[PDB]
Formats: C-alpha cells, structure tokens, sequence
C-alpha cells in the first residue's frame, strides 16, 4: 500500500507515534517519506546481506527475521514480511522498539540526512487530525 501524507500521518497518530520518545509526528512522517515514498511494501538489500523493510525501512541485521541474514537476531519477534502489510501496526510496534533501544531517530539514516534539523512538521501540515 502506498500511503498518501496525512493518511500516513493520521495513523502513525492512531498507532500513538506523535511524540513518541520525544519525536513529533512530522519526524515519523518525513521518515517514512524518505526512507520509503510512503511504500509498505518497499525493500531494499544492504551491504552487509541484510534487508531493511516496509514503510520504516526496518533492518533484518536485528529486528525481524526474513530467513537469509544468518546470524542475525529478530528482535521485534516477527517474520519481515509482516512489516510489507498494508497494516502498519508490526512496523510501528517495532519503530517503538527502534527509537527506543539507544540512539533514537538516528537509527533511521534517511531521518538523520533528510529530516533531522529541518523544519519537520511542515510534514504535518494541512492534515485534520
């Protein structure tokens, strides 16, 4: 599914991502854009054989398992396809998990290059939420 911005941003806000860890939701919202286009089912390969999935470009390396990054771990307890469903819910449990586990944002490379130390919630704005 590809998610237009305010529909994204209005369930990223359902799923209680708005100020999450400190991060307003103009920040997940703007994640998403860069990391994905707004794409659930995006996937992309890694240098070091591991793949990042879904809508938050959510790394095999640690966080779930998708069967070819041996020696890897699955931290958010889930095959990786979960995080290419139409429902977000898996990958916003596991963003919650991400964000959380030390270095915040910058977990997500395209929120540190592309979002952080901007005006982030322009993301949000024109959205009834």
């Amino acid at each position: 599914k590809v998610f237009g911005r305010c529909e994204l941003a209005a369930a990223m806000k359902r799923h209680g991502l708005d100020n999450y860890r400190g991060y307003s939701l103009g920040n997940w919202v703007c994640a998403a854009k860069f990391e994905s286009n707004f794409n659930t089912q995006a996937t992309n390969r890694n240098t070091d054989g591991s793949t990042d999935y879904g809508i938050l470009q959510i790394n095999s390396r640690w966080w779930c398992n998708d069967g070819r990054t041996p020696g890897s771990r699955n931290l958010c307890n889930i095959p990786c396809s979960a995080l290419l469903s139409s429902d977000i819910t898996a990958s916003v449990n596991c963003a919650k998990k991400i964000v959380s586990d030390g270095n915040g944002m910058n977990a997500w490379v395209a929120w540190r290059n592309r979002c952080k130390g901007t005006d982030v919630q322009a993301w949000i704005r024109g959205c009834r939420l």
